[PDB]
DNA sequence: AGGGCGCCTATAAAAGGGGGTGGGGGCGCGTTCGTCCTCAGTCGCGATCGAACACTCGAGCCGAGCAGACGTGCCTACGG
C-alpha cells in the first residue's frame, strides 16, 4: 500500500466525511437550474442518512440562506455574494484515492 | 790389538736439600636467577545526558434547549 488508511473516528477520517459532504452540496447547487440556485435538505439527508441535520446545518450556513415556505419541503437558497467554486476547484478538495 | 782396569749390575743405611710431578685448593670471573618496573587491557564506579511518561490547558465538536415563523384548525365577531 502507498496510501494511508485512516482509523475509525480519527481526525483525518472526520475531515474526509466533512469535505465529501461539502463536495456533494456544491455539485447539488451546480445541478440546480433555478436562478438563484437552491437545494433541499431532504436531498442531502436521503444521500446521507447517518448524518444529523445539525451537522448538515454547519456546512450550509456559510454558503446558503434559508427561505421558509408554507409546506414541509423548504429550500436553501445560495447566497448572492458567495461565489460557487468551479469544477476543478471541487476536484482538488477530495481525490478518488481519499474516498 | 789385547789384558787390565774402570764401570755397570745387586745389598743396607743416613743425612738434607733440590727438583720433578701430581693433586688439591683458592681465587676471580661470568653466568644464571630472581625481582622489580612498565605497559596494556579490563572491570568497576560515578556522573551526565537523553528518552519516556504524566499532567495540564485549550480548542473543537456535538447535543439539547429555546425562540421565531408559518400552517391549520377552531372560535368568535363582523358584514351582508
Amino acid at each position: 500500500p502507498l496510501f494511508e488508511v485512516p482509523g475509525p473516528n480519527s481526525k483525518r477520517a472526520n475531515t474526509h466525511i466533512r469535505d465529501f459532504l461539502q463536495v456533494f452540496i456544491y455539485r447539488l447547487f451546480w445541478k440546480s437550474k433555478d436562478r438563484p440556485r437552491r437545494i433541499r435538505m431532504e436531498d442531502i439527508k436521503k444521500a446521507f442518512p447517518s448524518h444529523s441535520e445539525s451537522s448538515i446545518r454547519k456546512r450550509l450556513k456559510l454558503c446558503a440562506d434559508f427561505k421558509r415556505t408554507g409546506m414541509d419541503s423548504n429550500w436553501w437558497v445560495l447566497k448572492s455574494d458567495f461565489r460557487l467554486p468551479t469544477e476543478e476547484e471541487i476536484r482538488a478538495m477530495v481525490s478518488p484515492e481519499q474516498c
